[PDB]
């Protein structure tokens, strides 16, 4: 049984764990520096201030996933465009948590004057691309070797969903 | 004749004028925020610190255009990817200033450990698209209605140049 709800500062340690795991063992985050609670508290506050959602998926009283969206491009002209992110705990995959989280964001976006959702996915992450496509996202394009991690060049596949 | 060189604080008011003009009558900048001298000063100080170039084209003793690049995506993993912008003064068009400014940016980037240059062009700006193509940029994709200005939705065509 999984329940999604708005996150609170109390959920930050569980969100941090998921975040730091992606930083170390995935290409979902293009950064190699783990953050501390204070860093996630600032991140959480920044989202709250802008009215951006932060949703957690609760499994066994623990945070098994989280999702949020925010600026895609920092310009007033993009007011109606937001870039979303969805993360599922390494030990909670295969339960459909990912799709429920993304759907939760789509629903919030649609009611938050959001016209377009943008996804920045590591090009080789087939699971993520298929998840987005299953939700109506369309492939915009693939940027070649724009990122680097694990000592290798990474491509960025962007997708869009008009609301 | 036109000549290109590094911008100094003394070129900031001229740069400001070109920037503000773009904000007022074009889709080159997605917002309606007119900037003052202090803004350009901070902007100029931040780029100088990051080692990002600020090149101006001088014609008839005045700034006939300027160019620069900075972060594309504010993340450590994108350290070798930069987004550039080139602006030609409205009264100095048709002098090949645009191409020369972009070439200068490409040259600087090639010696600044930049692997990819990214162009974010308003979709209908065919002239800009062609200018980038003449310099080797290739289309990645086009985002639909991700921006708004002048009361209408704008599309964003992104292009890339691998160095």
């Amino acid at each position: 049984s999984v329940e999604l709800r708005d996150a609170t500062v109390d959920d930050l340690s569980g969100i941090m764990e998921i975040y730091n795991d992606a930083v170390v063992n995935t290409t979902a985050i293009w950064n190699e520096v783990v953050v501390d609670l204070e860093n996630r508290k600032d991140w959480f506050a920044a989202r709250t201030s802008r009215g951006f959602p932060v949703i957690v998926a609760i499994l066994d009283g623990k945070v098994a996933g989280y999702a949020s969206y925010g600026d895609w491009r920092a310009f007033d002209g993009y007011r109606h465009t937001r870039e979303h992110s969805v993360y599922v705990h390494k030990d909670a995959r295969g339960h459909g948590i990912g799709k429920r989280l993304m759907q939760a964001l789509i629903d919030h976006a649609g009611g938050n004057d959001v016209h377009v959702l943008i996804a920045a996915i590591e090009a080789e992450n087939t699971a993520s691309i298929r998840l987005h496509e299953s939700l109506g996202f369309r492939v915009v394009g693939r940027f070649s070797e724009v990122g680097t991690k694990f000592g290798r060049w990474l491509d960025l596949t962007c997708m869009e969903l008009k609301l």
